[PDB]
């Protein structure tokens, strides 16, 4: 019994794998991967065999692949004796006897040809699938990878990588299904003694055992459950936080009329070197995000300007009825007060109205941040805060993304940490992630660095009860590789960034999911 | 081949297990545990057997334990036929034939008697050890649990639990050692496909694959390495952060003359319901911690007051030469400036000197925090901050524990989140953990709640290079159960707390390790 694995790279949406006898893209790391995986073996005295259709054989230029043995499936091609590393077979089944002998052949790989893939799957010959998902979907394709039969489940999904601005994943599908329930927590199943003890200890003490307060998500609320030990894609950092509160979230009321399910003190990590963290399990409005960010950067507090750029999130907390209700009825229709941005560019500035000219008043943190970031990178005080005890009363809403710290790595990457006191996982969080990611990129370009990592620390992480069905739907979608975000020009001053300067490359999200805010 | 496990509870330091024919303590959850574990079986048609010395049999009052079969080892006791659930044997070896038959006996448990334990181990009869470590060590003992032979390695260590203010753990030792290197990362070893793929992907991309930037600690710098899937004790949250930077920490210079190894954006969790997070792998000065805390609480900035209470951490940054050096030479010998405490009780207050009377000036956050905490618990704005862009220049040192948020659980527990921009893992961190734990407890008592959980989010988590040998030593010590911290009286106002009011119960740390600070 030998192993038969499929190795293929197909576009994320339509599974395109070829065009006019060539790959529809050029990513060397993937050729490099293909080589590593199909060469990977245990017995130095054996070799792996790569099965492939004749046309694919033509693609390779009919030249052997070092250390391996190529098996071509063709009805015409002569069954030569010449090359000992290349052998021909008349049908796919007969070829797969590599098993039934050639104990010299350690592993088998179905290397391609829509025809050979489709047949390999149909005749149930393959055990595993190594799928490289490539993020370019509006180009011509004439060859495809068949749909993965249900008997196959994903067990791994790598983070997103970039090459020539093209995003791509690496995931492994295994043909499993001799099971039952099976625990999603990867910590269990290692050794019964630990599991039994923990369970019993769990029975004796209850809510007293901290672990019981942090129960692991039940399968039905865990995204792509089959990937148990390979949830490497960072979008799982958010999807899993979602599952975690759905599982442990305490039901509780709040200032808005809609109750939430919340847990306190959570974390999310996101790579920004090889991709941009814009959720794919739901379409996210990047323009709106951007427009709110430069708004902050400018130190603007006039909610009209946002409405004008057709961004309406601050309308609710900007309305005359809301301001009246929170004791700011003297305030104009959309004068949000000394909120973010005002604190960013004018910390402690004495606020009057959204019209006054604050040039010169207060402390300009953003400015200092940028200045300190490039003149003293290793410094441990690169901080930006919006929490001003003295201004709170005048704000239409207290700062949620309360404080952020920046770090310049030794390899000149710029990372960012953000502490968020309150976080609406269903509506806001997706936007916060993207927002601070962009801000970091901007700060990086301006200070001559490149994006590093983004870590987010949440205080009250919650889900509004009116988002339950939406988030359940979102959780049913398997993540796609993150897109790439690039600036079209090098701005000189951070506030010069314009929408046109931004490029969102390779974003292929699932349809948007409507979720209403609580005023 | 049946399984033979030892079940015992012994004091943390001298392994005392008995006194005048009784346990030297009374913890029901542990009796409850003993019952659960020794009853735990797969086959409803079989039973477990509990072997025990005659004296222990006397302890039980010579009455059978429901659902189980007691096997007494005695040279005198009559081999009756009466009770079918109790059977006598002349020597320990003969009794262990429970294996060689009684297929009705599913599992075996060596239940006690220093004599029987010692013999069970000596004759290599036991496969596993369930050890309940109890935290009371200055009481009389006449019976002990022998030292665990080296052939045994710990594979699990629970969090600490409390009963009548007595701390205790639960750990499992397994008699293993048919191995080799073995990876410490619990994520690996699940399925080769994932491991191989990740490794290869790791070869192709490099520092580009985020995972390679977060390498898992190498065994030689991982504390108690054998516990791979059971590092439940929360002291591992700190010990492991230590290992993590020792593994990935980037070497970098800083304001002080001593370079560090640092990583950015880390997290630590600590339970405060069943115990107090005062590290055990090194003796920590709780009094000093306390004295600095009320100092903050009082809004005091006079570093002399600390020196007077024989606390010297702020001396360095208080010296005349340091103040001169940072442009504060006009300042008096120990006038630290608008640091923590001043910002806590007088946010934005216009600072003069450590002598002026600031009563009434600035915003009193602590006061508001306490007020808001009890009048509006579910509120999502329970925040305390020390980061004041306008006062930084006057501070002898910018705030490290920058901002903290508080949360009141539905079950009336008070949890705390802290964001620390810079953290000296070797010298300061241990103290910060304890410090904020205490503060939370104080805030809780005053607001009528009880401690919940403590989560700490670090920005620049680092290790000064002159602490490497010390921390390596610390890492060689296996954690002991956390102690308990209790207040002797209910204070009416948070600033009324006095050292005498505090009780540190059951703290049994390893000798203190001297580690010098960088000015
Ligand atoms: N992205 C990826 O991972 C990969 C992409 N590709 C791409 O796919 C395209 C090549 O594949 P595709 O066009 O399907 O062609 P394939 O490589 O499958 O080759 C088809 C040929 O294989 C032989 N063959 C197929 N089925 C049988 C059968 N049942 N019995 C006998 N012989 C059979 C036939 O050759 P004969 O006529 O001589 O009898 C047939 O013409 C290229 O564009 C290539 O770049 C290829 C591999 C991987
Ligand atoms: N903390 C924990 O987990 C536990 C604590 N304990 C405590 O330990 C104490 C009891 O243990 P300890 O004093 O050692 O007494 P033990 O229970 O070992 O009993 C000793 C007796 O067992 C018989 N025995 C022992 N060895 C042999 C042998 N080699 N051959 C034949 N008979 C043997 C003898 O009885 P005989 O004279 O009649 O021949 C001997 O007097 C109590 O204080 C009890 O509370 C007990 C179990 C667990
Ligand atoms: C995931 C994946 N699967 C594949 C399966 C079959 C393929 C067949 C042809 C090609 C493109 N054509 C060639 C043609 C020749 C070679 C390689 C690819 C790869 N390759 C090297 C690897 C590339 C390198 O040297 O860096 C090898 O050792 O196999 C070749 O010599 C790609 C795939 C992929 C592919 O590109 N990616
Ligand atoms: C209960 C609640 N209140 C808020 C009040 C003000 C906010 C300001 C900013 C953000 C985060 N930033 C953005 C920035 C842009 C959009 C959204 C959020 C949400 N959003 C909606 C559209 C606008 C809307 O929902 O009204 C969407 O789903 O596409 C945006 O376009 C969230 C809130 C919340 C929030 O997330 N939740
Ligand atoms: C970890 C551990 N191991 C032990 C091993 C042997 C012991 C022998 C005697 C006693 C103390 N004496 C008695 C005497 C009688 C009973 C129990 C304990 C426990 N027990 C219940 C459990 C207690 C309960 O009912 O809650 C049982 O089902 O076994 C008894 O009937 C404790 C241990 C421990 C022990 O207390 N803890
Ligand atoms: C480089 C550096 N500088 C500092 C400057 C001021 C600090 C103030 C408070 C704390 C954290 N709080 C405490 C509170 C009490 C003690 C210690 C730290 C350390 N510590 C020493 C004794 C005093 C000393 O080291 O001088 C010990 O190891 O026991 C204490 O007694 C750390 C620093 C650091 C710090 O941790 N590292
Ligand atoms: O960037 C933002 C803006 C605010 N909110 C949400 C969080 C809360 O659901 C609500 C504020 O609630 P309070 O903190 O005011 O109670 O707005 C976000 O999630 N992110
Ligand atoms: O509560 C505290 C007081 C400060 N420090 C340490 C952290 C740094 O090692 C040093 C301050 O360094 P800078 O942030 O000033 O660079 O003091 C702590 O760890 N905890």
């Amino acid at each position: 019994e030998k192993n038969v694995s499929i190795v293929v790279a197909a576009s994320v949406l339509s599974s395109g794998i070829g065009i006019n006898g060539q790959l529809p893209w050029s990513i060397s790391e993937d050729l490099k991967f293909f080589s590593k995986i199909t060469n990977n073996k245990c017995d130095s005295n054996k070799k792996n065999a790569l099965i492939m259709g004749r046309k694919t054989w033509d693609s390779i230029g009919r030249r052997p692949l070092k250390n391996r043995i190529i098996v071509v499936i063709s009805s015409s091609l002569p069954q030569d004796e010449a090359d000992p590393n290349v052998v021909v077979f008349r049908n796919l089944e007969d070829s797969i006897e590599n098993l039934m002998n050639d104990d010299s052949i350690e592993n088998i790989f179905v290397c391609g040809g829509e025809s050979i893939y489709r047949d390999a799957l149909k005749d149930n010959f393959v055990d595993r699938i190594y799928l490289t998902r490539v993020a370019l979907e509006d180009i011509e394709f004439d060859t495809y990878f068949p749909e993965i039969p249900e008997t196959f489940l994903p067990v791994y999904m790598s983070q997103t990588f970039c090459t020539k601005n093209i995003s791509y994943d690496f995931m492994i599908f295994e043909k499993q299904e001799k099971k039952t329930l099976q625990n999603c927590d990867p910590a269990r199943g290692q050794l019964k003694s630990i599991d039994d003890t923990v369970d019993l200890l769990g029975e004796i003490f209850g809510i007293r055992k901290m672990g019981n307060r942090h129960k692991f998500p039940k399968e039905e609320i865990y995204n792509t459950p089959s990937i148990r030990f390979g949830r490497e894609h960072y979008e799982f950092q958010y999807l899993d936080l979602l599952s975690r509160v759905l599982e442990n979230g305490a039901y509780r009321e709040n200032r808005t009329g809609i109750s939430t399910y919340s847990i306190f003190g959570q974390m999310m990590r996101f790579d920004m070197r090889e991709s941009f963290p814009l959720l794919t399990t739901k379409k996210v409005a990047i323009r709106s995000i951007f427009e709110e960010l430069i708004w902050f950067i400018k130190g603007d507090t006039n909610g009209n300007h946002l409405i004008e750029k057709k961004v309406y999130i601050w309308s609710g907390n900007g309305s005359k009825e809301y301001l009246e209700r929170i004791g700011l009825g003297h305030r104009e229709e959309n004068d949000l007060g000394p909120i973010y941005g005002f604190q960013w560019r004018h910390y402690n500035g004495e606020y009057k109205t959204m019209h006054d000219d604050y040039t010169g008043v207060g402390v300009d943190q953003l400015a200092k941040l940028i200045e300190t970031l490039k003149n003293n990178p290793k410094d441990r005080r690169h901080i930006l805060t919006a929490w001003n005890p003295s201004a709170l009363s005048q704000m239409a809403l207290p700062p949620c993304h309360v404080l952020s710290q920046y770090y310049v790595t030794n390899d000149n990457c710029l990372s960012c940490n953000l502490y968020q006191r309150s976080c609406d996982l269903g509506l806001g969080s997706p936007f916060n992630i993207a927002s601070y990611a962009i801000l970091t990129m901007m700060l990086a370009q301006v200070c001559g660095y490149e994006p590093g990592e983004l870590a987010i620390f949440i205080g009250d992480a919650h889900i509004y009860e009116n988002h339950l069905t939406q988030l359940k739907e979102q959780l049913s979608r398997t993540p796609r590789p993150f897109p790439q975000l690039k600036f079209k020009r090098k701005v000189e001053n951070i506030e010069d960034f314009k929408w046109e300067d931004i490029e969102l490359i390779g974003y292929y999200p699932y349809p948007t999911i409507k979720m209403d805010m609580a005023v």
